[PDB]
RNA sequence: UAUAUAAUAGAAUAAGAUAAGUUUUUUUUUUUUUUUUUUUUUUUUUUUUUU
């Protein structure tokens, strides 16, 4: 109902952490609660922060990827940049990155870019995984990836970008996105020949 | 097995009439002219005294 009554939800979110019930909860329930709290633009951020801190190391060690992406998306849309939880997410993503679907990779890239996460090697490995499945990407994933804030830094290597560049021209059809990607190409480390050739078809 | 992301800049320079909001001696000095009073000098007239 998009019912904004945050002074009521604050009581429930205080109870969740007062009774130490934030640790035994199932991961999927957490990934749904936080995503819902990121839908009405919750205000009392400190309570959500204390809720995030409670969950221990054991829980993050073996969470499935599908609730993990929901949790990171809820953190990003809530504009949270907790330091010691991003390292947990980063090292946990090492073992399950192959299992991510193309939509999940597209979501994760921009969700991490929007929270100021600066561990370059994990974003590079995510970009490599995305380029591996380049033929398997649809329009929505292209919008979520190429429309990310500051994607120019993630266009670093030649072999990690070209594999998806074509698909981008072939599939997406909104002219605004075409001009956005054409403008973003100019601020990377790609060579001039490749940039010129890509913009020869991209702009339109 | 998902319904959705959005940020780039430049300049140095002036006109000009609206029927409006106090008042608190008047006096001192210098020069010229006229009138009145006092003093001094000269001339004329009258009276008294002396030679």
């Amino acid at each position: 109902k998009v019912f904004k009554q945050d002074r009521i939800l604050k009581q429930c979110l205080d109870y969740l952490v007062e009774s130490n019930a934030a640790v035994k909860l199932s991961a999927t329930s957490i990934g749904a609660m936080l995503n819902s709290l990121a839908a009405i633009r919750f205000t009392y951020h400190r309570s959500v922060k204390q809720f995030m801190i409670a969950i221990s190391t054991e829980q993050w060690s073996e969470m499935d990827a599908s609730p993990l992406v929901k949790i990171v998306s809820a953190m990003a849309k809530l504009s949270l940049r907790l330091p010691q939880v991003l390292v947990h997410v980063g090292d946990r993503l090492l073992d399950v990155y192959t299992f991510l679907s193309p939509l999940d990779t597209a979501l994760v890239i921009n969700s991490l870019q929007s929270i100021g996460y600066g561990n370059d090697e994990v974003l590079m490995m995510l970009m490599r995984h995305a380029a591996s499945s380049a033929r398997r990407w649809d329009e929505v994933s292209l919008t979520l990836l190429f429309g990310a804030s500051g994607v120019h830094r993630l266009l670093r290597n030649v072999e990690v970008a070209a594999p998806l560049l074509e698909q981008a021209a072939g599939k997406t059809s909104s002219p605004h996105l075409r001009q956005r990607i054409a403008a973003s190409l100019r601020r990377s480390a790609l060579p001039r020949a490749l940039v010129q050739s890509s913009t020869s078809l991209l702009t339109g």
